[PDB]
């Protein structure tokens, strides 16, 4: 508990009792599991005092025992966070980035980043206080690994977050820096930086323009092989946002040579990875014709369908996707190979699961390759739609005809649709 003299002592005026309270207030507040903290920020004025000592530059053990004492309030719940910034240290730890004392400078970004970490609301917050720039300038000029993680760490958080997102023009000047920085070694940089370019590639195509601009691609597809799940994890979760883009954006990626990558981590052992490994090429199918030819040509379309019929559902569900995209945006020929590799048996098995948007895709598959078998049948004059009787063999038919009692209407009137165009 805090005593009468923590607190009478901490309003002394000798900055010996001043510093030993302060210390006092910071191992008790660095105590887990349950640090007292509301105890502290109830206490008036307490707060205030730290954000007070803040600015005694004479004293840096003063001061870095004050930032420490509020970075350790500021790691709790929202609401304790909040008297933090309402106490107006935001703007002094901007300003203690250009300490002369590196605890000081190490301290202040540790405490920023927690501060930007806690909600999109303290995340504004702190960009609105201009932090960007000085936080760049430390982090090119820091000697410390330990102070660079930590800035990398914060700089992630601050382009962290889509409800609401960042404003990009307040977080792009952050690309550059984080271009260079995955040519590093350390795995918390590397990963820092991958979530925080995870981040800024999730949203329009400008967003993703501007990311492709800083010259990343290639080193985020040498990271999706990372050893360390924690890089490789991010990097993916990029690498698949980058592929949202326009073709030319996706092109890049493609040009990375990623689609081998991509093709072994389709192998891994975290079912994971493997849902981000499908979710990546099924953006990339849902593209032009080159680039599912591409996929064609990468061999991975079979390990694909083995997904399909052997993986868990939310795999599965990535996988079936990508099928369908391709049987979407495909050619004649790119989907007469599709059929050969025995996907209609796999997709038809897949409309009796509790997964409605599962049951969606499969249903938009086989609706896309019956409908390029009646446009083969009419070619031909014969009326012959080929991959009815494979939808037949596949006993899907009836699977079909079952989905006309679903729940979901786009289900239930897509299977009477399919029933009246193609199954009369």
């Amino acid at each position: 508990v805090i005593t009468r003299e923590m607190v009478e002592m901490l309003f002394s005026d000798d900055s010996d009792l001043q510093l030993a309270t302060t210390q006092k207030f910071r191992k008790l507040l660095s105590k887990e599991p349950s640090p007292p903290i509301d105890e502290v920020i109830n206490t008036p004025r307490v707060v205030d005092r730290f954000v007070e000592f803040l600015k005694r530059n004479e004293n840096c053990t003063l001061q870095f025992e004050a930032a420490w004492a509020l970075t350790n309030i500021a790691s709790g719940t929202s609401q304790q966070t909040k008297i933090v910034i309402e106490a107006g240290a935001v703007p002094i730890f901007i300003e203690l980035l250009n300490s002369d004392f590196e605890d000081v400078q190490e301290q202040a970004v540790w405490a920023l980043g927690n501060i930007a970490g806690d909600s999109s609301v303290c995340r504004d917050y702190v960009l609105n206080c201009s932090i960007l720039n000085p936080l760049l300038t430390l982090l090119t000029k820091s000697t410390r690994l330990t102070m660079t993680r930590n800035a990398v760490w914060a700089l992630s958080n601050l382009c962290r977050g889509k409800n609401p997102p960042p404003e990009f023009a307040k977080v792009s000047p952050c690309l550059p820096v984080l271009s260079r920085l995955l040519f590093s070694s350390d795995s918390d940089l590397l990963a820092d930086a991958c979530w925080a370019l995870s981040y800024l590639s999730d949203g329009p195509n400008e967003k993703i323009q501007a990311v492709i601009d800083s010259g990343v691609c290639r080193r985020l597809v040498e990271l999706l092989m990372h050893n360390d799940y924690k890089v490789a994890s991010p990097a993916l979760r990029a690498v698949g946002n980058i592929v949202t883009g326009d073709d030319i954006q996706t092109q890049v990626i493609l040009n990375c040579s990623a689609l081998p990558c991509l093709l072994h981590l389709l192998s891994s052992p975290k079912e994971s990875i493997r849902k981000e490994a499908c979710w990546t090429i099924s953006n990339i199918t849902a593209g032009n014709r080159a680039q599912i030819q591409a996929v064609i040509d990468a061999n991975i379309f079979p390990v694909l369908i083995e997904i399909l019929q052997k993986a868990e559902f939310r795999t599965r569900k990535e996988a079936a996707w990508a099928i369908t995209n391709a049987t979407s945006g495909g050619t004649p020929e790119q989907i007469r190979y599709l059929v050969s590799l025995g996907c209609i048996k796999p997709l038809c098995d897949l409309l009796t699961v509790m997964d409605s948007k599962i049951v969606q895709v499969a249903l938009n598959g086989l609706e896309n390759i019956l409908r390029l078998g009646e446009q083969e049948g009419k070619r031909s004059g014969s009326g012959v739609n080929p991959y009815c009787g494979l939808i037949e063999e596949a006993y899907g038919l009836d699977k079909i005809e079952f989905l006309q009692s679903h729940e979901n209407q786009e289900i239930y009137q897509k299977a009477f649709d399919l029933i009246e165009h193609y199954f009369g």
